């Protein structure tokens, strides 16, 4: 399970104000930026992470147990999912690639073209015999890819599996194949709330430094990766995107509640880039 | 400080199944509609969902400090957004079916929310919030005070007075601010509905008012993960995450849960906002 519960560090609030400046400076000038989005992303609506002071592995290690503030159905997304939503809408993130199987990028509104579910979701069960996929309102009952009891209504009765992995499951192809394109082919790579220590989702990020791509890290704890990066940020994932979003001039969207967005609309207007050098 | 009674720290939580959650919330539903004068009264609980501990809880700071850990904060106090249930409290005085507001929080939320400060009782006080000495003028900042316990902030009052400014955190030996206090009091006894949400009601008198409301046959509900100092005296009693219960609740109701356009201050509430026809009930 992996390196559980070192120490938080803390960027102090001058440090901290820089980096974020640094890193709008590296999305204005960046052709194709994609996300790398983890556990530490939804700590601030209630649902723990694993490897985190409170994380389910560290607890566990120490014969305690993780605490959940929300249900996965009554989570909300943070301000860091909300800001993934516009950045997405005004065509400044390329790709989201994600590890989290708490099904709140989709239910943010995020669209499902632009976002590989490595590890699966919670809500998302799937046909065996057409792969149509159904996103549902509440948790898909089972893990480990096994039957849910219910069948395919595409105009196939098929068998309808969780999308959840086990220990000894490979990745999704279709979502691991987009998530590695799109890491080789960004010229920046930003990685939140996430501690890299899953082979090969933690390695994504590492690509985009081949053929001279920027990588930024923000995390509270040390990540497997920190050696590689450009630019570690270390503060709450919601202060530094809320101070982003603030430095690229985008409001922070509206919940208006579970929305599944199959496909990206067209691009919105954004702000004019700034004069950097 | 060192010495002070903590109460009970760590209790088993409670959950109710399913049905019966959604029979009590559609009972919550009955009494709201029914009632005349309905006040909530708020604790840490319904906070947690925004990555800010509780006190009494599993993972609660006292709770954690009995076991020799550290409570865990997913956001700094400046960062936290208002929860689902804080921003339903915001359209339930809006649109006239909250009278008023008393909680324990000093957590700030509330306030940030756009909750109308002259309907809501802060008692234990709040972070962001410093008090002139000399002419009690009350400055709400975008940055938590950096002092606890009533002391001198190092800023000086700016009304047209230079009186030292101070916190309005209370310490364990600080009597709750009279005005406070007294408009709760109220509040409470001419209550007819009193709801308890995220609070174990273990402070003396904070804990107490919602019974208050019990005087001359008003109703009480308690919102609650774990049992209550006063589970006894409840109307009904509904244990599981506020939010869920307050979504549903709203659904009931026919209300939206409004936009957090980020932090905004509101002195006075504005004049009531249409709402949903009541049901036919009997
Ligand atoms: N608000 C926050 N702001 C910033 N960092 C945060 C915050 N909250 C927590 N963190 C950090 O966020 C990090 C979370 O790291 P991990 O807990 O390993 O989550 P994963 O998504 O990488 O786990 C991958 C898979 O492993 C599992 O087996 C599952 O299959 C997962 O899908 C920590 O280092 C915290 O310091
Ligand atoms: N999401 C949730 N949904 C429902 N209940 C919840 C949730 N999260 C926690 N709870 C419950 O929420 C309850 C929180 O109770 P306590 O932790 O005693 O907080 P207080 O506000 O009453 O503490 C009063 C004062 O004492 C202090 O010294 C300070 O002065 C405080 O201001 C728990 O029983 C949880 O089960
Ligand atoms: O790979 C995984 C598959 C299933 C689960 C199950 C629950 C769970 C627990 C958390 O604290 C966060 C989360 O998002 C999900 C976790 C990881
Ligand atoms: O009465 C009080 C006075 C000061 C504080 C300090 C911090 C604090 C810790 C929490 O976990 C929640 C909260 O809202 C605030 C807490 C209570
Ligand atoms: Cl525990
Ligand atoms: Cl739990
Ligand atoms: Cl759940
Ligand atoms: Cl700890
Ligand atoms: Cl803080
Ligand atoms: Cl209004
Ligand atoms: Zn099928
Ligand atoms: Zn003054």
């Amino acid at each position: 399970k992996g390196k559980c519960g070192l120490p938080e560090i803390f960027d102090p609030p001058e440090e901290l104000e820089r980096k974020v400046w640094e890193l709008a400076r590296l999305v204005w000038q960046s052709s194709s930026v994609v996300f790398h989005t983890g556990a530490g992303i939804s700590t601030a609506s209630g649902i723990p992470d694993f490897r985190g002071p409170h994380g389910v592995w560290t607890m566990e290690e120490r014969g305690l147990a993780p605490k959940f503030d929300t249900t996965f159905e009554s989570a909300r997304p943070t301000q860091t999912h909300m800001a993934l939503v516009q950045l997405e809408r005004v065509g400044l993130l390329r790709f989201l690639v994600s590890q989290n199987v708490d099904g709140l990028h989709v239910r943010s509104g995020f669209p499902r073209d632009k976002l590989a579910e490595l590890h699966g979701n919670m809500f998302v069960e799937e046909c065996a015999k057409c792969k149509t996929q159904y996103v549902r309102d509440t948790v898909v009952g089972t893990m480990g890819l096994k039957a849910t009891g219910r069948l395919c209504t595409v105009a196939c009765r098929g068998e309808l599996r969780d999308t959840i992995l086990d220990w000894e499951d490979s990745l999704p192809d279709r979502d691991l194949a987009l998530a590695d394109e799109a890491s080789r082919n960004a010229d920046l790579s930003i990685t939140l709330g996430t501690s890299l220590q899953i082979r090969p989702s933690g390695n994504l990020p590492l690509a985009t430094k081949r053929r001279g791509g920027r990588l930024v890290i923000v995390n509270l704890q040390p990540t497997k990766h920190d050696r590689h990066a450009d630019l570690r940020i270390h503060g709450y994932v919601d202060e530094v995107m809320t101070r982003l979003m603030k430095h690229l001039g985008l409001e922070i969207p509206a919940w208006d509640g579970p929305r599944v967005l199959e496909r990206a609309l067209p691009p919105l207007p954004r702000p004019p880039t700034p004069k950097l050098e």
